[PDB]
């Protein structure tokens, strides 16, 4: 369904490391995140680029979000799973 506010930006949402309240999991600075039709989960990145956050988005034709990945301390890639659940729970 829609967001749960009021004037919800059309159910775009805007999205930084303070608004998820997880660790930044890309290199990329703030940006939106957005729920197509057939459960898909997308991230558009402050630039305009259009990539999937989810498995099926990436089956659909959204490009990988693989380049611009996280490393950990120690090395290591961040999961995307905490942003993707806020996202799906967003439009839930």
């Amino acid at each position: 369904s829609p967001v749960p506010l009021p004037s919800p930006t059309s159910n775009k949402q805007d999205i930084s490391e303070a608004n998820l309240a997880y660790l930044w999991p890309l290199t990329v600075d703030h940006g939106t995140i957005e729920c197509l039709p057939s459960d898909n989960a997308v991230f558009v990145a402050p630039d305009g680029t259009t990539y999937a956050l989810n498995d099926r988005a990436e089956k659909a034709g959204h490009p990988p979000i693989t380049p611009i990945r996280a490393k950990g301390s120690g090395g290591g890639y961040i999961s995307l799973g905490a942003l993707l659940s806020t996202t799906l729970n967003l439009c839930g």
